[PDB]
Order: structure tokens, then C-alpha cells, then sequence
């Protein structure tokens, strides 16, 4: 069980991947292969992956998952030591944790595990064993279970730079290449409208400022072309409106200046 | 030495580094740990740099240093190596290599390692020795050290896709806020010029064509703070125009009509 306990956790390790990137799925082979409780915590205490394995009743886990957040001094003291710890509980070989908070280790043979998945430090991987101690073939996995999570913290937060950052730019790259009419079109079309969606006249809103009628069509022959929306435009009843892009609404409100 | 000589490889781990990747040095910190030849061959079958110390007899590992590329059948053959099988010279075990292509292992005990990463094949990292074999603890350094060769492949090509994407795009954005007139200026500016570095008069250049100077004032005061050109705006006498952007006026050539 040195080459077989690392070959069922692999049937779960994903690199970015298509199916939902979720920590509430990441410790599947860390409960019956490590056979130990798994906590996946990020830098300053913010919870994205939880779940105790065995019913151990402490007074900082009976009120902790109740908040979904590490409190006051659980943001400045869970991010200091360069490496792991051997056999943590009410006893500690040295000053493992501050004398103000010796209570995170009262219920379990706990093991705070460092995530090093890119040449850095990604929060914590807090374990808490019932009776059995951490020895040989269930310690390397408690460490390996931190980087089976560490190909996904920069894959549930690095989808926050590829999709979230881009969507701003395109929703500007299309707006940039608009002449004044079409730029006054889409600004009056989506302000005098049903917040989210819309459906009204084809060109009765057109020349009530001074603009023309058919320049309204090509204004939409921009968004549809750059790549923002879908609209089954009827030549018999105005037109159809429903957004596709997720970040266009905000960059439409804050434009009154 | 399975965690002390690994801080000569995990500490070599320079994520993107910060300097335009050098590829022989990346093949030198695998030479001061396992102690062997290094051949960082990528996916298409090309070569980038080599750290060889001892003189070993070889046949097509020396037409791979001259050409830097394999002819005909190797790109097909070494495309079919899944993981890390240990020690294959003139004698393997199954149908791993053709007999006509078997001359890649003749002399010495060479152990080929694939560079798997991100969920795809990136190439073969070739290591060859003379009279020492890759033992029970000499090759997981080429397994954990094949997870990160692709790092500076998804950081070097990743600073030649975002680096290129941004270019051709910024090269276009500026083009946009240039009204047809303001464009006409650019079409005349670079066409009558010597080399990349060119400069001539303020009053003349304009109505020589017919255009005003006023729409070169603001026209070249767009690409200025946009991010395309630097030019010391001497209102006393014209100005000198050098580009901040490379493949930019190459977008001016093909877009004639």
C-alpha cells in the first residue's frame, strides 16, 4: 500500500478540467485512503473546502463550520510555520500555537499541512485523527492530499483571471469601435428598458433625440458580431432582447458621466 | 537524499523565472543531482540545449546535436512513450521500438522519460548514462522533474501567446479611434521614411498631401498615451518618431487597397 494508495487518488486529480472545479469533491480519496479528516482552508481563513471525517466534539469545530469562516486570531496564526507538525494535540514539543489559543488542538491527533502548489503557500490543510496516530503510509498522503487540492486552488481562482478579466476587455473592445449614433443607440436602448431583458418598438425610440432608425440595427450588428448577445429580431414586432455575456450590465450603468 | 538533493530541484523551480527562459541551465540542475546527459526535446522533435559531461558512444544522438532535429520516423516513434520504464539498451522487453529505429540506445543504459503535464504530452526529456543505471531512487527525480519542465513550457510559450495576443490587438485598438482622416496621416508618415527611424517638417508634410497639421497634432497625440509611439512634441519644429511597438507598421503594409 505504497504504490496502491497513490493510484486511487489519481482517479480524481484534474488539471483545470471541464466538470465543476470544487473542493467539496477534492477530498474523496483523502477519507478512505488517508482515512483522516480533511480541511481545505485558504490564506486568511476563508472556507472553500470542509468536512470532518470522524465525530470528534471540540469547542472550535462545533462553532467553526457554523460560521464558514476562521475568526479573529485564526487569520494571523494559521500562516507562519514553514513546514508540517508531528503528533499535534494539547501537547506540543515547542510553541506550536500561541498561549491565547491552545484550543484548536483538543479533539484529535491533528495535522496542519502546508500547500506548496506553484512555489508559494496556499492556506492550510488541517487534519484531525480520532485514535490512530500518523506514522508511515498515512502521512505522505496527508501531505499528498494537499497538492491533489493544489492543482485546483489555481483552477477555481485562476478561472478568475482568464474569464473574469477578459470579459471586461471584450465588453470594451466592442464599445470602442462604435460611432456616436450606435453608441447613443445602445445607451438609450438598454437604459429605457426592462433592466435585465427588453422588448419594444423597432424605431419609435430612434428619432426622439435626433438619431436615425436603421443605424439601430447595425448597432446590434456590432454586439452580435463582436460576440455579446443573441436577438431574434422580428421585422413585424420590434425585436427580442436577452443578454449572453455576464459582465456587460455594470459596464453600462457606470457610463453616465 | 530523497528530500535533501530535492532542494537542488524544488529550489531551482523558478516559476516563469522573471528572465527570458534559458534552456541549457534548466538542463544543468538535473545534471548536478542525478549526474548524466540531458536532452530537453519537446513535442515536435526539436532540440534546445544540452548538458553533456562524459564522452559516450552514440549514433543518432549526434545527428540530433548537428541538425537539432530527428529525420523521418523518430517524431512518430518517440511520440509513443506513456510513462517511465527503467533501463532499455539494445535489449528491451516488448515491441517498444522498431529494429530500424533501435539504434537510439545501442551503447549505455539510457532511460527515456516523457514530459507529461496539464493533461497532455509535451515531449521527451532524454537522459543517457555510460555504466550506471537509474536505480530505485534515481528516477522519481525525473518524474517530479518532468512535472515542471512543462511549467517553463506553459510559461515560455505562455509569454509568447498573451505577449502576442495583446500586441496585434493593441495594434488595432489605436487604429480605431483614428478617424479616417487621422489614419491618412499614418499612411503618409511611414511610407516616405528611411529605415524605422524617421523625422521631417511640421508645416510641409500636411498640405503637401492636402490635409491639415491640426489632425496630426491630436493624431500623433493618440498613439502617444495609447502605447504605440514616443515623440518629443517640439511645437517649434515638427518631431522625431520612433516606435514602441514592433510588428505594428507591418500591419500597415498588408492593409493597402
Amino acid at each position: 500500500a505504497l504504490l496502491q494508495k497513490t493510484r486511487i487518488i489519481n482517479s480524481m486529480l484534474q488539471a483545470a478540467a471541464g466538470k465543476p472545479v470544487n473542493f467539496k469533491e477534492m477530498a474523496e480519496t483523502l477519507r478512505d485512503v488517508i482515512d483522516s479528516n480533511i480541511f481545505v482552508v485558504s490564506r486568511r481563513g476563508k472556507l472553500l473546502g470542509y468536512s470532518i471525517n470522524q465525530q470528534i466534539e471540540n469547542d472550535r469545530m462545533k462553532k467553526m463550520l457554523e460560521d464558514r469562516q476562521f475568526p479573529e486570531e485564526y487569520t494571523k496564526n494559521l500562516f507562519n510555520v514553514p513546514e508540517t507538525s508531528s503528533n499535534l494535540d494539547i501537547n506540543s514539543e515547542y510553541t506550536a500555537f500561541p498561549v491565547e489559543n491552545r484550543d484548536l488542538f483538543q479533539a484529535g491527533l491533528t495535522t496542519i499541512v502546508p500547500i506548496i502548489g506553484g512555489g508559494e503557500r496556499l492556506g492550510t490543510l488541517i487534519l484531525s485523527r480520532l485514535q490512530d496516530q500518523f506514522n508511515d503510509d498515512d502521512l505522505i498522503l496527508a501531505e499528498y492530499g494537499a497538492t491533489v487540492v493544489g492543482m485546483e486552488i489555481l483552477r477555481e481562482k485562476a478561472e478568475e483571471i482568464e474569464e473574469e478579466a477578459r470579459s471586461k476587455a471584450v465588453v470594451q473592445m466592442a464599445i470602442s469601435s462604435l460611432s456616436y449614433s450606435e453608441l447613443e443607440a445602445i445607451e438609450h436602448i438598454f437604459e429605457e428598458l426592462d433592466g435585465n431583458e427588453g422588448l419594444l418598438v423597432a424605431s419609435k425610440i430612434a428619432d426622439r433625440v435626433g438619431i436615425t432608425r436603421s443605424v439601430i440595427v447595425n448597432a446590434l450588428r456590432k454586439l452580435e458580431s463582436a460576440g455579446v448577445i443573441e436577438s431574434r429580431s422580428l421585422g413585424m414586432k420590434g425585436t427580442y432582447i436577452k443578454v449572453l455575456n455576464n459582465k456587460f450590465l455594470i459596464e453600462l450603468e457606470n457610463l453616465k458621466s
